[PDB]
């Protein structure tokens, strides 16, 4: 079986990062272990992909994986990436294709929300970052304070809204004492439809 | 390429309200014309039970049959973590197919429910978001609704439950309303149903401070 996966949203938005499309072949037998990959961008064979080392599963099968480096702007411009897998246990080669969601990108609106008054009776308080109105659903969200990453947060998956855009929430949990000291926290959002693919909103007592 | 079986749980509100009828549903698809006969057996914690309601096979547009069996469950049995097993027999199969379902294992934990008003920055728009944060609950089986003046507010969306660092779940529900209605002092309410709540229910209100 073959499964094709898109790049991580953050990887396509920063030129320093390395976006990759991943073709994953599962249920590779010990009897027929060999597996070949062929890659195509908009139908044209490209030759820069590389096949990774494999791992054995608890059901005594092999997961084999190939990774193709893509050009940030090619992905964002909607190029189609086709993988083709060939193996002796497969009657014919399996092909899979993927590309970015189609349609007009829409800029996220980013709002920060202080903790509930009713949560402020707790030891830790939640700071919320609502991100709404964005399209496609590919997005990344992080938190920081004083130019340093704040990693004690969780983010919901994007949810389809009634207007065809997406929204999500990110929740940073912090010690109530930090909040009370007037420390400034910032929700950072990366999306293709933002200027320079990035915006930040701050939240403070 | 024989039959495939799918086993579906009851809906969360169905186990939480005695007025409702919770059911587990066993569905068999890809049943062939060459071997069209299917038998179900049902088990609750491994003990066979005989009160399921099974429907005659229905041919699909792809010339295979779909056959459904429905077992009514007792609310407290589900909430007590009983395991429901559907066994499907068909003479083409090498052995019967068995699937099991139950409530997620672990100690239940009561949701904390908080309401959050619109961001000041959002109050320049024609419509604004009212947020209901629901956190610290386990299992993830939950229902969230909005009302105002005892009437459903239907213009809302809820995130799926998300696993938190401490093993519990959280989610957010977002009610979009006209800014006018918010500024007029209308009270909106977020109601939550979960097994760890007292009477399986709680409600929290939100209006212009
Ligand atoms: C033996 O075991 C191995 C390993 O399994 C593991 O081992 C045992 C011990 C247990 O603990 C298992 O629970 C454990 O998983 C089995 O290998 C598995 O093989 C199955 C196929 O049978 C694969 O299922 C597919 O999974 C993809 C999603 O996969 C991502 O997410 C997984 C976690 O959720 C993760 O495990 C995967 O690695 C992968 O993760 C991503 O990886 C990429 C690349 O590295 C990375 O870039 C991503 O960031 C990363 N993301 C995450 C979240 O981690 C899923 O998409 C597939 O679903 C489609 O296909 C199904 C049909 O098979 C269908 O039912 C679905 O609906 C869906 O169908 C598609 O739907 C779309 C619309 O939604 C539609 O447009 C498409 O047309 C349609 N496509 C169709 C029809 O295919 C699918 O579920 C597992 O990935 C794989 N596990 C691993 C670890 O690789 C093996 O099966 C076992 N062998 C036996 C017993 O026979
Ligand atoms: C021939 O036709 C039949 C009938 O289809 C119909 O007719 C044809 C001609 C076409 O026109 C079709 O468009 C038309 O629908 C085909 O039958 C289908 O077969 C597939 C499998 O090949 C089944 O796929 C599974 O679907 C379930 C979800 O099913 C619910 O939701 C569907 C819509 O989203 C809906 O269509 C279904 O009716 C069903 O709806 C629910 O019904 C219950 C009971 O009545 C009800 O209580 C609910 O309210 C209702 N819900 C909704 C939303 O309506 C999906 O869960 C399955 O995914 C699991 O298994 C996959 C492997 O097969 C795997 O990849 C997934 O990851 C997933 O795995 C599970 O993951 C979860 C969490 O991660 C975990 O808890 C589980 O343990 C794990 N499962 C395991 C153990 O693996 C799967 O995708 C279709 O349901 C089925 N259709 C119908 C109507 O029965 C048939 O395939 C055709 N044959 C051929 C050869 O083409």
């Amino acid at each position: 079986s073959v499964f094709l996966f898109p790049p991580k949203p953050k990887d396509t938005l920063m030129i320093s990062r390395t976006p990759e499309v991943t073709c994953v072949v599962v249920d590779v037998s010990h009897e027929d272990p060999e597996v070949k990959f062929n890659w195509y961008v908009d139908g044209v064979e490209v030759h820069n992909a590389k096949t990774k080392p494999r791992e054995e599963q608890y059901n005594s099968t092999y997961r084999v994986v190939s990774v193709l480096t893509v050009l940030h702007q090619d992905w964002l411009n909607g190029k189609e990436y086709k993988c083709k897998v060939s193996n002796k246990a497969l009657p014919a080669p399996i092909e899979k294709t993927i590309s970015k969601a189609k349609g007009q990108p829409r800029e996220p609106q980013v709002y920060t929300l202080p903790p509930s008054r009713d949560e402020l009776t707790k030891n830790q308080v939640s700071l919320t970052c609502e991100v709404k109105g964005f399209y496609p659903s590919d997005i990344a969200v992080e938190w920081e304070s004083n130019g340093q990453p704040e990693n004690n947060y969780k983010t919901t998956p994007p949810v389809l809204d009634s207007d065809g855009s997406f929204f999500l929430y990110s929740r940073l949990t912090v010690d109530k004492s930090r909040w009370q000291q007037g420390n400034v926290f910032s929700c950072s959002v990366m999306h293709e439809a933002l200027h320079n693919h990035y915006t930040q909103k701050s939240l403070s007592l």
